[PDB]
C-alpha cells in the first residue's frame, strides 16, 4: 500500500531535499509508505509552477509538498483551492487566509514586533526585501502609527551584484543622515549575511549600534564574523538545540554522508529544512489520523486535465485537508498545531542574543506569552531591594 | 483558464487586465507562450517582456507634485489591491528626501 | 574583525610595500592608514615594467 504525494522543489534546495528524504526514512511505516513525484522548477516562474501543478495533478497524488515564491503563492493558492488539493509548505504564510494551504512557518511578526518594544525601540531603520513579502513592512509600518515610531522603511533586495559593494555604502551612507543606530534586517540569510559583510567592511558592527535579524534562522546564518564587533545583534530562531530531539537529530544529521545527502554534513540545520523534515512528520501523521479515522483515499490516480471546465472538486480533499489541520505533534520545530485556517498555533519562537562568547537563548515568545524572558542568573542579592534604613530628617529624609 | 482557452484558439494578440493577485501569472504566461498582452492595468515593477504597459508610470508625476507643494512630512493612505511599488517609491524618496 | 578599524584610530605600515599588500578591505572602514612605498607606480619606467 503507497500514498502518491506531489514534490514542488525549488533548484538549488539540496539541504531541504536531504531533510526532506531523513524525514521519509524516519517516519515511513510498513502498512503504508509514501511516494514523491518530484518536480524540481524554478519556482519563482509561475507558467513552471502550474505545468508542475498539472503534471503532479494528471499523476492523482493527493498531496503536494513544495514551496513558492512571491511570484507564485497567488498561483498556489488559487489551485489549491479551485482543485482542493492541499499544500504543504516551510515558506511565508499567505496574508490571507486561504483554504488547502498549510504553513509549517510560524508567524514572526508579532515575535518582531514583542522585541522591538522590548528594546523599548521608537526611531529605527528597517532594511526589507520582497523575497517574504510585504506582510512584515505592512505590520511595522502600522505599528509604527499606532505606538508612533519613525521607522525608515529601505528597500535592500533591488540592489544589484554588479554594484552591490557601492549601493549597500551609499545606503548605509544615507542613514548617517539620521544618524541611525538601529536597524533591522527583514531578508534571507544570504542577504544578511551580505549586509552584514558590507557593514564589517565599512565599520558599523562596532559597540553602539544594534541589530534584529528579523527570521527564524538566526544561527543559520555567518554571524561569527560579527560576533566579536562589539554591536548587539538579536534574532529569532524557531529550531531550539536544547531538545533532546533536536539532539538526536544533530547526532544523525552530521554522521549522514554528505555525497548521498548534500548539505547535510552539519553541526546545525537551517529552519527551512527542519521545517521540511516537521512537515513530513505532519504529513504522515495526518494519514495516520485518517486511517485510524477509517476514512479511504481511494481515490484513483487518473484525476484527468487539471484546466477541465467546469473543474472538479473532489470530496476527500477536504477530509485531508481536515486531517492536516488536525495534527497536534512535536518535532523540531517545537510543538505544532493549525487553526482553521492552516496557519500555526501554540507555537514557541526562542529569542537569541550574540555575546562574545557566541549567541545564546534570552527568552520566548508566543501568542499567550508575549516575550517571557528566561530569568537567567536567578534574583536574591541585590536585585532582591537591598533594605535600607534611614531617619525623617530634614532636608534628608521627610514624607 | 481564460488564457489557456484563448491561447488553444489561437488569437494573435490578447488584451486584458490583471491585479496584483494575477499579474505575475499572466506575465510569466506571455514570456513562456510568446504572445502580446496588451493591458491597462498598473504597470508592472519588472521589466517583463511581452506585455504592453498603456498606463503612464504615475510614480514619478506623483513625487514631482510632493517635491511641488514643498511637502515633508504628510500622511499616505494606500489600498493594498493594487501594488506597493509606489508605496515603496514614496518612503525611498522619503529617507533620500528627508520626508516624514 | 574586531572593529577597530573606525574613523579615529591611526596605522602606519612600517615597510616599503604599503599598497602591495591586501590594504583594501580596510580602504573604507574609517580608519587613517598610511605607510612608505619604493616602488612609484607613477614613473614611466614602472608602467612600461607593468
Amino acid at each position: 500500500n503507497s500514498i502518491q504525494i506531489g514534490g514542488l522543489f525549488p533548484r538549488g534546495a539540496d539541504q531541504e531535499y536531504s531533510a526532506f528524504r531523513v524525514g521519509m526514512v524516519q517516519f515511513s511505516t510498513s502498512e503504508f509508505r509514501l511516494t514523491p513525484h518530484i518536480d524540481n522548477l524554478e519556482v519563482a516562474n509561475s507558467f513552471a509552477v502550474t505545468n508542475a501543478f498539472c503534471s503532479q495533478f494528471s499523476r492523482g497524488v493527493y498531496a503536494i509538498f513544495g514551496f513558492y515564491d512571491k511570484k507564485s503563492v497567488n498561483t498556489i493558492t488559487s489551485f489549491c483551492g479551485t482543485l482542493h488539493v492541499s499544500f504543504i509548505t516551510p515558506s511565508f504564510p499567505t496574508d490571507g487566509t486561504h483554504p488547502f494551504v498549510i504553513q509549517m512557518r510560524p508567524d514572526l511578526k508579532g515575535a518582531l514586533l514583542s522585541l522591538i518594544e522590548y528594546y523599548q525601540w521608537d526611531k529605527f531603520a528597517y532594511l526589507y526585501d520582497s523575497d517574504r513579502g510585504l506582510s512584515t513592512l505592512q505590520a511595522v509600518l502600522d505599528s509604527a502609527a499606532e505606538k508612533k515610531w519613525q521607522v525608515t522603511a529601505i528597500n535592500v533586495g533591488n540592489i544589484n551584484n554588479d554594484k552591490k559593494d557601492e549601493t549597500y555604502r551609499s545606503l548605509f551612507q544615507d542613514l548617517e543622515l539620521k544618524k541611525e543606530r538601529r536597524v533591522i534586517l527583514d531578508c534571507e540569510r544570504d542577504k544578511v549575511n551580505d549586509i552584514v559583510d558590507q557593514v564589517i567592511t565599512i565599520g558599523k558592527h562596532v559597540k553602539g549600534y544594534h541589530y534584529i535579524i528579523a527570521n527564524l534562522g538566526f544561527t543559520d546564518g555567518d554571524l561569527l564574523k560579527i560576533q566579536f564587533g562589539g554591536a548587539e545583534v538579536s534574532g529569532f530562531q524557531i529550531v531550539d538545540y536544547d531538545d533532546s530531539l533536536v539532539s538526536k537529530f544533530i547526532e544523525r544529521w552530521s554522521t549522514l554522508e554528505e555525497k548521498e545527502y548534500p548539505g547535510a554534513h552539519t553541526a546545525t540545520i537551517k529552519y527551512t529544512s527542519a521545517l521540511t523534515y516537521d512537515a513530513v512528520q505532519v504529513m504522515t501523521e495526518a494519514f495516520r489520523n485518517l486511517r485510524k479515522q477509517r476514512i479511504e483515499i481511494s481515490r484513483r490516480g487518473n484525476a484527468g486535465d487539471c484546466l477541465a471546465n467546469p473543474a472538479v472538486p473532489w470530496g476527500q480533499g477536504v477530509e485531508i485537508e481536515r486531517a492536516l489541520k488536525q495534527v497536534q505533534v512535536e518535532g523540531l520545530s517545537g510543538n505544532i498545531k493549525f487553526d482553521q485556517n492552516g496557519k500555526r498555533i501554540n507555537y514557541t519562537i526562542n529569542i537569541m542574543e550574540l555575546k562574545t562568547n557566541g549567541p545564546r537563548k534570552i527568552g520566548y515568545w508566543s501568542e499567550v506569552d508575549k516575550m517571557v524572558l528566561t530569568e537567567d542568573d536567578t534574583s536574591g542579592l541585590e536585585q532582591k531591594t537591598v533594605v535600607v534604613t534611614t531617619i525623617l530628617e530634614s532636608p534628608y529624609v521627610m514624607m
